[PDB]
């Protein structure tokens, strides 16, 4: 795989790790829709809205399987630690008009 998952389920926004690269989900959008990080960085999405959101990478992007992240409730967070260079597109499962990408380089 090209990312590891610290926590399979969401955790509180206040529990964000030191050094994590935060993407806010606000105004119905990934507020940083194209993020550039280095190998080994942890990206943490934080849902700021009442509507639940996730991140969803189709099969063949982060690895063989799709990575369908857990639904984050308001003020919950979810992390992926990227371990390989590449370009990784994702969307929100219930709201597929929400699109983002992580470029690892
Ligand atoms: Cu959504």
């Amino acid at each position: 795989d090209k990312a590891t998952i610290p926590s399979e389920s969401p955790f509180a926004a206040a529990e964000v790790a030191d050094g994590a690269i935060v993407v806010d989900i606000a105004k119905m959008k990934y507020e940083t829709p194209e993020l550039h990080v280095k190998v080994g960085d942890t990206v943490t999405w934080i849902n700021r809205e009442a509507a639940p959101h996730n991140v969803h990478f189709v099969a063949g992007v982060l690895g063989e399987a799709a990575l369908k992240g857990p639904m984050m409730k308001k003020e919950q967070a979810y992390s992926l630690t990227f371990t390989e260079a590449g370009t990784y597109d994702y969307h929100c499962t219930p709201h597929p008009f929400m699109r983002g990408k992580v470029v690892v380089e």
